[PDB]
């Protein structure tokens, strides 16, 4: 009647709820399948985790269970169910379980033109999940396109909080070329200036990335090394003002941008000249160079391009901010057990 299934060598220990396994895609997180799940009668996404290796897996592991299982909203994927064994001991892997879809942006847009109509639908639902986000407090400090999945009616969920944390401000200030670890393509410019990306500003910026790659299919500043990436950001807004400049006081910072030779600003009509006009206007202020001046979420779902889409009483915030590293394997591993115990008999 049962015993172990597989996928691709690894083992897949989810049963007897969910059977008849299928490979969907695999990771440093581990493996992906597709599942059916006896109980609810449809198909699911299984994804295999075993972090119990070094430290920084289950810090990833506890982030993206601790902040699933809190929020609840359309536009971000959920967590239906945890399977591990019953004791810690006994506890190797932990398999989660969520809603299956048909692809992510990142696959899509690899293959597919978006119309101009469905680029305002999916840039309408980021915002609006990414709404629900910061109202919790939380930044996401990963959004690009393979951390957006959809279904088949174009219905768009965001993923992966393995990066996210809550939003510190008063302390977000460092050095220049400091160390980072989210995507590279869609890190704000101010990352490698002179910020720790504590500050909601980081993720409207790799939003404004995800929308200039659906304009073209092609990612907008496809830098291939840490400072790199910021000479690709410069290359298109241009070099920074006056006033920008003078907002940033390290003086590494400052003067690495004095030191380069005057760019003008690239039009964004001549980038994307398929573009509707009020779509490039959003664009602009959502790849402002300095954090302060750039549109905030709440903002941006007010802007003339989401008229069609835009009512804030059914763009719902989290009931309470989180307030959820200094923590030893053992106790890290005592957590991800305690905060998976619901789902276990
Ligand atoms: O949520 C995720 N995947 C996912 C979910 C639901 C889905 N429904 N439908 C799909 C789908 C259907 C068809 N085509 C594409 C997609 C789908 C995909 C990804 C997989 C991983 N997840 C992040 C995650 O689970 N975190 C906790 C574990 N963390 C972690 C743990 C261990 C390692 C690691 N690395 C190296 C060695 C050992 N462990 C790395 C990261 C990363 C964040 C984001």
């Amino acid at each position: 009647g049962a015993g172990p299934e597989m996928v691709r060598g690894q083992v897949f220990d989810v049963g007897p709820r969910y059977t008849n396994l299928s490979y969907i895609g695999e990771g440093a997180y581990g493996m992906v399948c597709s599942a059916y799940d006896n109980v609810n009668k449809v198909r699911v996404a299984i994804k295999k985790i075993s972090p119990f290796e070094h430290q920084t897996y289950c810090q990833r592991t506890l982030r993206e269970i601790k902040i699933l299982l809190r929020f609840r909203h359309e536009n971000i994927i959920g967590i239906n169910d945890i399977i591990r064994a019953p004791t810690i001991e006994q506890m190797k892997d932990v398999y989660i379980v969520q809603d299956l879809m048909e692809t992510d942006l990142y696959k899509l847009l690899k293959t597919q033109h978006l119309s101009n109509d469905h680029i305002c639908y999916f840039l309408y639902q980021i915002l609006r999940g990414l709404k629900y986000i910061h109202s919790a407090n939380v930044l996401h400090r990963d959004l690009k396109p393979s951390n957006l999945l959809l279904n088949t009616t174009c219905d768009l969920k965001i993923c992966d909080f393995g990066l996210a944390r809550v939003a510190d401000p008063d302390h977000d200030h460092t050095g220049f070329l400091t160390e980072y670890v989210a995507t590279r393509w869609y890190r704000a410019p101010e990352i490698m200036l002179n910020s720790k990306g504590y500050t909601k500003s980081i993720d409207i910026w790799s939003v404004g990335c995800i929308l200039a790659e659906m304009l073209s299919n092609r990612p907008i500043f496809p830098g291939k090394h840490y400072l790199d990436q910021l000479n690709h950001i410069l290359g298109i807004l241009g070099s920074p003002s006056q006033e920008d400049l003078n907002c940033i006081i390290n003086l590494k910072a400052r003067n690495y941008l004095l030191s380069l030779p005057h760019k003008n600003k690239v039009p964004w009509n001549r980038l994307f000249p398929n573009a509707d006009s009020k779509a490039l206007d959003l664009l602009d202020k959502m790849l402002t160079f300095n954090p302060h001046k750039r549109i905030e979420v709440e903002q941006a779902l007010a802007h003339p391009y989401l008229e069609q889409y835009y009512d804030p009483s059914d763009e719902p915030i989290a009931e309470a901010p989180f307030k959820f590293d200094d923590l030893p394997k053992e106790k890290l591993k005592e957590l991800i057990f305690e905060e998976t115990a619901r789902f276990q008999p």
